[PDB]
């Protein structure tokens, strides 16, 4: 097992104040294939300059997916005080064969701050966190989200300029406020830009040890991490499971414009993953610096049969949704003549 630092010190966990109603927006952002929204790139393969049909794991059309938000918490002044978060953690779901996920998409456009729904900000990206496992069950005090024996987590860190990736078992700690403690609401992550985001120097360990506040870590077999640099470019994240292990992608490293996604990380997870929740996280930031963080979407991946259209240098321009509707499957028929296809 891998060393992750010594165990939370904090006596308490910070206090979580959950506020649904806050984070309920009409903000449809639904798949469409005809710009290659949430392509997995063929993973074996490549092509170029070519139409096919071809099966794989892809989002239905006009999939309007599961919207979640990150929020600044409360503050008074100067002063942050309590978290400000969603009901996302008492929603476990299904993971079946996996999702793709569509990132900072409202970036450069004006928002909300969330916790004061009528003051504005330009919006920008936040990274999204997961937490994925085998079994799941309740909490002490009889809520929902507790993952049991090893979990897979996937936590951003150092005010988005890393993402970590760890399998640990999460033992609830027993604090105020704490998963296994009094006054247990929901747990989160949380950084606090006036320390954490100095110039020079970010923590790299502010979202991990915020974590570590709620949760022991024990018995971990990885602890990797990946660095990100900075902008404000919409980007696609997936993930999928075989007996080769967890399968993370990302559009950033091989088409960070153009949102194909590529694996970039396997990691040793050979336990069906069958449940994932989002990780809630609220920045304490102080009262006047608020920002506006972009919602991100998830959308489930189905076995499909879609068609592709790879552009000259390779890349997936167009897609359609062959199952979509009769008009769509003649598209994928080598008969019909629609489409002139591989
Ligand atoms: N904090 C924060 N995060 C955000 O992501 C955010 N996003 C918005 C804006 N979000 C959106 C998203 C979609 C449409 C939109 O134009 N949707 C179409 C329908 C699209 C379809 O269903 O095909 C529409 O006409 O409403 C508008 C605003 C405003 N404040 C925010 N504030
Ligand atoms: C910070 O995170 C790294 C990477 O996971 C870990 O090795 C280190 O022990 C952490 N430091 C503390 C003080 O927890
Ligand atoms: C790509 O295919 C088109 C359509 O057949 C053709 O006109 C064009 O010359 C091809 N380009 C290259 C670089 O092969
Ligand atoms: C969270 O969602 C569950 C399921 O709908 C509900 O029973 C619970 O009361 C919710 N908690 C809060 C704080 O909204
Ligand atoms: C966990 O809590 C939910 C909500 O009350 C309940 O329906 C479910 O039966 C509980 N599970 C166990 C194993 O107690
Ligand atoms: C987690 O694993 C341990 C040992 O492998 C087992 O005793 C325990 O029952 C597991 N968790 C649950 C909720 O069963
Ligand atoms: C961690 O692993 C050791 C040896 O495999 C085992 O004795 C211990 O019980 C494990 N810890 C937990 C919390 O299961
Ligand atoms: C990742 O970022 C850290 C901190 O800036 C740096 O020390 C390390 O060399 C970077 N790794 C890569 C592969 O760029
Ligand atoms: C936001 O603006 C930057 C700089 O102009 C640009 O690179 C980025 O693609 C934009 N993002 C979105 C989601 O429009």
């Amino acid at each position: 097992y891998v060393d992750v630092g010594p165990d939370s010190v904090k006596s308490a966990c910070i206090e979580v104040d959950i506020q649904q109603t806050f984070f309920d927006k009409t903000w449809p952002r639904p798949i469409d294939v005809s710009k290659a929204d949430g392509i997995i790139y063929p993973q074996g393969r490549t092509y170029s300059n070519i139409t096919i049909t071809y099966q794989g794991l892809f989002p239905y059309q006009g999939d309007h997916g599961d919207m979640y938000v990150y929020s600044a918490g409360h503050a008074t002044g100067t002063t942050p005080q309590k978290l400000f978060v969603a009901n996302y953690s008492q929603d476990v779901k299904q993971f079946a064969n996996g999702f793709v996920v569509r990132i900072g998409a409202a970036a450069n456009s004006t928002g909300t701050v969330i916790i004061s729904p009528s003051t504005s900000a330009t919006i920008r990206k936040i990274y999204p966190a997961f937490m994925l496992g085998s079994s799941v069950g309740n909490f002490s005090d009889g809520k929902m989200g507790r993952f049991f024996n090893h979990t897979l987590v996937l936590l951003p860190d150092g005010c988005g300029t890393l993402l970590r990736a760890f399998y640990c078992i999460l033992e609830p700690r027993s604090g105020n406020h704490c998963p296994a403690g009094n006054s247990y609401t929901s747990f989160a992550t949380y950084h606090t830009p006036a320390t954490d985001c100095s110039d020079g120097n970010y923590n790299r360990n502010a979202s991990l040890n915020s974590f570590k506040e709620y949760f022991n870590l024990r018995n971990c077999t990885f602890m990797y991490t990946y660095n990100i640099t900075e902008d404000e470019i919409l980007e696609w994240f997936g993930i999928t499971q075989t007996a080769q292990g967890v399968h993370l992608f990302s559009s950033r490293y091989v088409d960070l414009y153009g949102g194909n996604m590529f694996q970039f990380a396997t990691l040793p997870v050979y336990d069906t993953i069958k449940y994932y929740s989002i990780i809630p996280h609220s920045i304490r930031s102080i009262q006047s610096d608020r920002k506006a963080w972009a919602a991100f979407y998830v959308y489930k991946l189905q076995p499909l049969t879609f068609l592709l259209d790879f552009s000259v240098d390779g890349y997936i321009r167009r897609a359609i949704d062959c199952g979509f509707n009769d008009l769509s499957q003649l598209h994928c028929s080598y008969e019909s003549g629609l489409e002139v296809l591989f």
